């Protein structure tokens, strides 16, 4: 799995143990070793969300897998609560993408996962 | 709906302005209220396209709907106005791709559109 | 097509030329014209593949078809190599997303593909 956030809140803003923190919580959510999991944060974006410059997030999820409607709500509490702990970013600022990616639309390693 | 230009065009060329009227010129077209809509702008990229690096953009719109062909058309033709008129980008130097997100696949406020 | 790197390597380290070999490399590997090609290359990001921040990749290559099972190892031995090579990025710390996009949903030069 991958995750992306992308945020106008500044690069100091960001705790150290952000990305230890996403890799950790992704790997039980989805249950997928920590061994496949890969995070970015990219703070200082120039965003609006609704109108307003305040703190918000554009995100996304790919996974092989792990993708549908109970799962995409569970895993949409647990990275609002996050932005929200971590980052300040009330949950009704941020955008959450999943994407369902199939085995062999997914390199890595010189092939694909197919 | 979330629209995000990524652009070798410099930060200081992105007039101010600039998100608010794309937020305003896409829930126009989109039908979509502005508190829906979500615009992010990444200036002074490193990318090429067509092997030239002269002023070009890749973006993306992603919505729950209102994608399809002809609106796909009317929003490039709008989009690469935009562009072309705020940022100074030729629009044969612009790529747009569209999502049909389904709504089980948005997460916000703690959960999905669904 | 449309090719995507987002890395952690340093700016300094993406050699001149970097961007015109990829367009040359997946212009032949996909067999669309270099004219239809765009890069774009994004160092410097704050991010984590595995647990660990050692150099890393994460990718995407969209394209109005040439998408599949085999094209797509094909297209991961090419990019991996490529990565390692010129960013010394090891293979098994890239992820590349492919993409096969309908022509109705690429905008371009005010119109879509379709």
């Amino acid at each position: 799995p991958m995750f992306i956030v992308n945020t106008n809140v500044p690069r100091a803003s960001v705790p150290d143990g952000f990305l230890s923190e996403l890799t950790q919580q992704l790997a039980q959510a989805t249950g997928k070793p920590p061994q496949a999991i890969a995070v970015h944060v990219v703070p200082d974006q120039l965003m609006a969300f609704g109108g307003s410059s305040e703190p918000c997030a554009l995100c996304s999820l790919h996974s092989i897998g792990k993708i549908g409607g109970a799962q995409n709500r569970s895993y949409s509490k647990l990275l609002c609560g996050l932005l929200a702990e971590r980052l300040r970013i009330s949950p009704d600022r941020v955008y959450i993408n999943y994407y369902d990616m199939n085995a062999a639309n997914v390199g890595w390693n010189n092939s694909t996962f197919a």
